[PDB]
């Protein structure tokens, strides 16, 4: 039994549990769509921009805990996706990007949108921000290369893949051989028994232990192991900003967010100098995770760092126990050992009204801009994985589009995106996509008529000497939503906002809420933060 | 002991000496010192766009219309990666565009800096290396001047192309000696043909029984329009253009064969593929797919193929040459003229284009996006004015013209600028019309609204027997309401009378305007039928 190479690719994605392929067609890509529509299993989602498709696949992957897939044509289709894939790379999200390539017979002749070394070399452009970027050389190799891509994306530190597919091989016949995922990728690494024993001993004798949980908790699906571990030991848990929702913030052991826009309670605990044993789980300990590598984060007695990526361990802080292992496998081992032992509207008011009306199981997507500060600082995240923020690359527009992918991954749950107006101008056209497929997402646009953080930067770092941040005329997002077939509310009082949010939650359609916001409002942690840029200059 | 300026102010001053007038982009923390220097100097004006891709497109459109360097800027990480498609288009169209990007401070390298853009994070220099002539990080403030001059010389020498300069945020404000140079001091002139090649070409022309010229986009790059015209008139040799080279030759001229290749004209096809052309002169064309009807062997002439190109790597690539001239097209045409003289010897889209032809002033610059608008514009619009037809066909990126048109208007503020674009392309970059509203840049967008991806829809019918639809929107976008949302006046046109009145209204306005034209998605555009094969 034979199938086209591209159908084999689609069938192998089927066995990984892939449900959607986000993208925009093109001539050389049409065999992929022909295969998808023939199989009636994976559903294609047409987006407005391939960057939006990459964002959506990234949002789908993070919420589903599965592989996200997007596709793009030769040349400018693929290059349009790059920012989204770079975000996936920075956030360790498994996203597979399928791109088309011209036929082999046209290499080096000036083919339309030629995407080889002789034209626009997509394989090379994507190499720095993917775990693997490769062109399928022959139809016979489609199988091996697809399994390689799927194994690479989801093994070790997860990350995106770029697979480039020449249009002439795509429909060549190949043996129909699909494998279950267990047969072509391996399991997760665990800690050694001696490392488990040594950590348990450090915990038993510690007089002021603490946990810093990062985004690796989501990557590892380690939420309930982390919660059980903390309750079993009494150890309080802080999270990184991106790590928000790894631990329930209404829990008695929750310190809140440590770092940028974080909570005084976490800062006091971890920088006091009193913590003797600090356990870092799944954080790369970059700038915003550490208040620019504050030396006071160093504990008194031992720093324990657990990471699946051995290159992150001991990078910025010397470690006393450095565990290279999956976070959930490490926490399980620790639990077992310890147990068997026996031993306009102010944005803060906006967030507050959201907290009072949003169901507990709401998945909140937050963009990049002042909404980082307001969401990270002012929103209480009780549900595991329910706070979705892209802080690895912090690309404007990420949350605007990724929330659509998130809703497709969790159709039973409310999905809300908190975004700025300039971010919405970058990728807000995608709400037309939500309208087209009736994907109920609510966008809350903090409409401050320009680039808030930039505006505040001009005031605090540049003496208000110039303005490259304020629009001379704010965008009317309700009219824009109307033009794209999405219901809208304008909110200028918190009462109007609450009525809009309550209408939007009930409606079963996409909806947009245009919130009037003062561009001069100083968001939490921003004041304390400008100095790093000043220090940099 | 001489006066010093910040490294970033040196960069601005050196750009001033190249005649740069605008910098298109979006600010970011690490990029702020560049904006401080620009506003300090009060000469180059910054243009805040909606998306960094829009900034790269506008720089490309500005460069192509001005004949000068276009400049855009983006912050670390995702600001820069958002510009990439526009820079890739400049690379494919041989357009000199300088992209300035920020980098984190060097003290943070390898530590997980915010939007870290090094080998340890998102490696901008590597990402951009394939689609720039030069991609480089300024290592030290002291190197700012040499690296900036190197970028400007690289962008505008040989075959023009884009440049990526990455600037660490700490370097940007370090003092450097105030050393600025005129462009002639750090880049050279253009290459000319040898006397022997000129004489051989003149001889081949004198003896040819059916000569022909195929003029490509290199004519615009070389600013060679008058020399081409005078050469054609002196010799009586008819001129076809490539699709992208459209407007390199006046199409109302008795010697014009029109466009050869994709969406081209039968008169050109008959003339060049008949088999009777004995001497073919190719000037500034890469002879890619659409330029040659997929490398049709019949294009080969009977007696001699003469190819003139500034890039030696293009000569003889797809067709064997008899005279391969590595030189600038303008210097080559001037030498040939001198030698020969001294010798002594909904609405149907065709009705939309027709109505445009009947109303656009003669000096209008027409930007055409990528989609079925390619076929309608290349085939049905008669371009009489040198360089007034702007289509990005090197990469043919959807949305290119939507944003590029704004750059073109800043480059030619006294001429009418009109963009012919599809609805899906406008969904991709149409937010930039807000930039035109903010800066009061009068461009007219003509959106061919057929409710989805027309070319893809036609490919489904003609190549996949209509087995699936991944092209038709369930609901059309309302571009009048969208334009209104962005503060741009708009018209909806369902009859050619509505369209004519709307175009007349847009032209008189002198503010930006959008015309939302109802178009049938089933219409087969010219030359598409002969394609899909
Ligand atoms: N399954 C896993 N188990 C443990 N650590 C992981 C796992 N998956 C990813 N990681 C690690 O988690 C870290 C996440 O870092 P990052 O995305 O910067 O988040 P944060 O902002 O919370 O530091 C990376 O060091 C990565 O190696
Ligand atoms: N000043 C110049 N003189 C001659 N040729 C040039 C000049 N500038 C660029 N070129 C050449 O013109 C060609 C343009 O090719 P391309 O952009 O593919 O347009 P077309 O679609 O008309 O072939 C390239 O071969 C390039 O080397
Ligand atoms: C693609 C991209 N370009 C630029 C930046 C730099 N940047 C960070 S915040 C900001 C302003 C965001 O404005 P808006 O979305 O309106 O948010 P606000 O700060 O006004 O709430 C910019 C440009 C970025 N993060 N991503
Ligand atoms: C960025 C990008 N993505 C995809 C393509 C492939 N492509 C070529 S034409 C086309 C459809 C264009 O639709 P629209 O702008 O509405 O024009 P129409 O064909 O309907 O007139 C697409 C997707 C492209 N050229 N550029
Ligand atoms: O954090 C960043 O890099 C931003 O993009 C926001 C910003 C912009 C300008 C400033 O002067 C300070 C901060
Ligand atoms: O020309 C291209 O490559 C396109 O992207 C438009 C297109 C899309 C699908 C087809 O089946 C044929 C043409
Ligand atoms: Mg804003
Ligand atoms: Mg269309």
């Amino acid at each position: 039994k034979t199938v086209t190479a591209v159908e084999l690719l689609v069938r192998q994605m089927e066995a990984e549990g892939v449900s959607y392929v986000f993208g925009i067609p093109g001539g050389p890509l049409m065999p992929l769509y022909e295969a998808i529509f023939s199989r009636k299993k994976i559903q294609p989602i047409l987006t407005k921009h391939e960057e939006g498709a990459a964002f959506m696949a990234e949002g789908y992957a993070r919420v589903s805990g599965k592989l996200g897939v997007c596709c793009a044509t030769t040349g400018p289709g693929a290059t349009n996706a790059l920012t989204g894939i770079a975000c996936a790379y920075s956030d360790s999200t498994p996203v597979l990007l399928l791109t088309a390539q011209v036929g082999t017979a046209a290499f080096g002749k000036g083919a339309l949108q030629e995407s080889t070394v002789h034209g626009v070399d997509l394989v090379s452009i994507f190499s720095p921000i993917t775990k693997l970027s490769v062109m399928i050389p022959t139809a016979e190799k489609m199988g091996e290369m697809t399994r390689r891509a799927l194994r690479t994306a989801q093994s070790g530190r997860p990350g995106p893949i770029h697979l480039n597919i020449p249009a002439d091989i795509a429909k060549h016949p190949v043996p129909l051989e699909v494998f279950p995922p267990m047969n072509y990728r391996g399991g997760k690494p665990a800690p050694t028994i001696m490392d488990v024993v040594r950590v348990a001993e450090l915990i038993f004798h510690a007089k002021r232990p603490a946990i810093l949980a990062g985004h690796g908790i989501e990557c590892a699906k380690a939420w309930e192991e982390l919660l059980d571990f903390a309750e079993l030991t009494g150890i309080p848990v802080a999270t990184t900003p991106k790590g928000k929702s790894s631990f329930p913030e209404n829990h008695a052991l929750s310190l809140g967010v440590f770092g940028f826009a974080g909570h005084q309670k976490a800062t006091d605990y971890l920088l006091s100098g009193d913590v003797d044993v600090l356990i870092v789980i799944g954080s790369s300990l970059g700038d915003w995770q550490t208040n620019s590598w504050d030396p006071r984060l160093t504990p008194s007695v031992a720093l324990i760092q657990i990471d699946i990526d051995p290159m992150e361990i001991g990078k910025n802080y010397p470690v006393d126990v450095g565990i290279n292992a999956d976070a959930s496998e490490t926490l399980k081992a620790l639990i077992l050992c310890i147990r068997s032992s026996g031993k306009g509207i102010h944005p803060a008011m906006v967030v507050e009204a959201m907290q009072n009306r949003l169901p507990a199981d709401t998945i909140l997507f937050v963009d990049n801009g002042s909404c980082i500060n307001w969401g990270v600082h002012c929103y209480l995240a009780q549900t595991p994985g329910a706070f979705q923020i892209g802080l690895g690359l912090a690309a404007m527009g990420h949350a605007v589009a990724a929330a659509i992918g998130g809703k497709l991954a969790a159709p039973d749950r409310p999905v809300v995106a908190l975004v700025g107006d300039a971010a919405f101008a970058m990728n807000g056209m995608e709400i037309h996509t939500a309208a087209e497929y009736k994907i109920p997402v609510t966008w809350i646009v903090l409409n401050n008529g320009g680039h808030g953080l930039v505006h505040l930067g001009e005031q605090h770092q540049f003496d208000s000497k110039f303005d490259i941040s304020s629009f001379r005329k704010s965008i009317d997002f309700c009219k824009m939503a109307e033009s794209l077939g999405v219901k809208s509310y304008r909110a200028e009082t918190v009462e109007d906002f609450d009525a809009a949010l309550k209408g939007a939650l009930a409606m079963n359609t996409p909806c947009l809420i245009d919130v009037q916001v003062d561009i001069d409002v100083l968001p939490p942690g921003m004041k304390q933060r400008f100095d790093m840029l000043n220090k940099s200059y």
